């Protein structure tokens, strides 16, 4: 209720990956004050580096990020944040639950969000987000909703893209449940994102051999990976990974369509380009 | 800081009262006591998974907060929400304590992740975290025990 | 000395690669109105088909193409080609020499010029190129200049680009011994073909005990799309198929500099149509 | 033609002899021979590397090429096969023939059929690809040699 010039965004990105939150906010428009990124793989570090110019502020392992280190670096205004999932998702049946194994990782982020949040009193904005799997055990994603007190939004790349991925966001971005919006942009149709000479057979990827190439049913390139996520072409085409890695790389990421319907209500709070 | 009142205690212990006998033992007046388990004004109130924030606000203000049990990492990251969410709030300079037990045969990812979350390393006797005066440790290279450990605590709060 | 209407090129691109010539063709904006193209190795022929939109016919192995494929499938206004060296560099210990083992592929490149030449009397223009490299013996390479009935120009990608590649050059282009020209798009130092983020241990690289860049206080080598900007091509111009990088550093090792070719290639606007 | 004509041969074959013991074998007059090897008027030229296609027009026209030993020589014969083949539109006899040894790899089997676009004819043991008549093969050598040029008695003069 009071005036005020609106000032970039300050963000705080655990389990970055390839930066697909930078990229999200570069698109929308909002200016980035800061970019703090808490990422492990040299691989992913390496994607975010090249491909937007030293801006991100590495920081490491998230369990090296003390809270004398997030009030030193902070305020932040968004703190995000995807934590792996490979022992929380049912497929896997060697997985160690929500808190053992690599699921415990998800702690690391309710702690320092606790360490982010603005202290009592304080009335400035301040957003989250915490984004897992769907095929996650109920009990996990019972304990999870009831750590950071808040109930899921099911969103599914499917609406927005040419790829099935059904994923838990928890948060308080602004009407995170609100119906999505395909737009212009949006390769809806696997055939879309496929390169040149290529054909698809079914219309939405589930990740058998998604195209036929002449007579000769192939896997999905790269790029047409990138192109079925959202990403731009050639986005992880940087340190002479292998093409298994960054195909790695490429399944472990958000899709970009739906950080963007998640994160665009931030323009009403921030400064924008 | 008014004179000495009745404690007001917090336990996720996994031994349930264990934390009440060892205050009657010090001859610590106690003004509340809630009690909570993991599964899988005295009141015990079941499973840790329907203990909420308001919960705790309500039944509150808490002064000890204990937990721990004679996978380790559910009952420690229980007792790490309710520890958060039992905290006195920044400025508050109120008296606040804390104990977490367990058994030595652990993980040393187990052990060091819990010294990271509490910024306390343990005491060994079994491992024992806590901020009450005498259980700060340096770097590492029944019911007496919490006994001897919560000694400094009738120096907080009133004794009969 | 007569008057028509400049026509678009057609082209004949034997051990095509990653059609180097098609992309030199379209940079300098001249007209192509076909392009076949002889390659072998699959990897080359999806990286023509993506780039250039499925434009190149293909028609494979060097050795199946018949004189009278070239008569059916011609006129051709210019026959370019590149035949494998491995049996032909100094450096191979186990190289087979001109007439053997890989080496014997350059005459199927003599075979199909003899066979797309004009016939005696047509007047028409009509151009040719054979690249293959410098480190080759002395005898090969006089056996070569005999049996192509012209003298090699000697060309390095130095002058041009960030890149060590000296390679002798058959052919009767108009003007192939003119100087090089380095013009603004030319990156002539390996700094500005690194990624951010990088810096350059030398000046131009080579073809061991050397990494040649550094990346915040550590040692590495190049990387594929920084060897597509040493080597004149477009960024991201091999990243198709899901090849290995060390598949992607192949293709692109045997490939032509870009900018030479683009250096042999200009005079050819007063040729052909151009749009 | 107006009338038969001897004979214009150039050789590349091993043996700079042998083709004009046959040719003389078989009676047929020889206007010019001219002989070369690979090292590396009836003339002997050295080199075939020393050889030109100018020097292939100016000793010119020839009527049979001959090449081989019983390679790298047979593209050396290609080389003077191309220099010496008559001008498209050019109906006059032409004639050539290439000896081998039928130890060889398939690779050079197939690589000179291709190239000669003619499949050999097998004698036990060498390979002899031609293109005269009796030659045409579906997928000392002296005597060998007379015998499958037999046919050039009826293109060339005999005496
Ligand atoms: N201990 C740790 N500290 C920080 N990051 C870690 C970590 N362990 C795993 N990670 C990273 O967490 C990521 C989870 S996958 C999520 C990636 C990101 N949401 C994206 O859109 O790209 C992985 O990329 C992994 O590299
Ligand atoms: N038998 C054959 N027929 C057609 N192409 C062949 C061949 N054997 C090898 N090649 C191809 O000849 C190429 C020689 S390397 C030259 C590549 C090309 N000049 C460029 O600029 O990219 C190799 O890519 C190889 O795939």
């Amino acid at each position: 209720g009071s005036a005020e010039k609106r000032k970039p965004i300050r963000v705080l990105s655990l389990f970055d990956g390839i930066a697909t939150g930078l990229l999200v906010l570069k698109d929308l428009g909002i200016q980035v004050d800061r970019y703090i990124a808490s990422e492990v793989c040299e691989d992913s570090i390496t994607v975010g580096m090249v491909k937007h110019q030293g801006k991100i502020m590495y920081v490491g392992d998230v369990r090296s990020v003390t809270q004398k280190h997030i009030q030193e670096w902070g305020p932040f205004d968004l703190v995000i944040g995807g934590s792996p999932c490979n022992d929380l998702s049912i497929v896997n049946p060697a997985r160690k639950g929500l808190y053992e194994g690599t699921g415990r990782l998800f702690f690391e982020f309710y702690r320092l969000l606790h360490d982010a949040r603005p202290k009592e009193g304080d009335d400035r904005p301040f957003f989250w987000l915490f984004e897992n799997v769907v095929a996650m055990g109920v009990s996990d994603k019972r304990d999870i909703s009831r750590f950071l007190e808040s109930n899921p939004v099911m969103i599914d790349a499917k609406e927005v893209s040419a790829a099935h991925r059904a994923r838990y966001f928890w948060g308080n971005l602004p009407g995170m449940n609100r119906p999505l919006a395909s737009t212009v942009n949006d390769k809806l149709e696997l055939q879309e994102c496929l390169e040149h000479g290529r054909i698809a057979k079914f219309s939405k990827v589930r990740t058998h051999f998604p195209v036929f190439m002449n007579e000769k049913e192939d896997i999905l390139w790269c790029t047409e990976m990138e192109r079925v996520f959202g990403f731009p072409v050639h986005y992880t085409d940087v340190s002479n990974m292998s093409c298994l890695a960054r195909q790695r790389l490429l399944g472990r990421s958000w899709s970009v369509p739906v950080i963007r319907h998640l994160f665009a209500p931030l323009k009403e709070y921030f400064a924008c380009v």
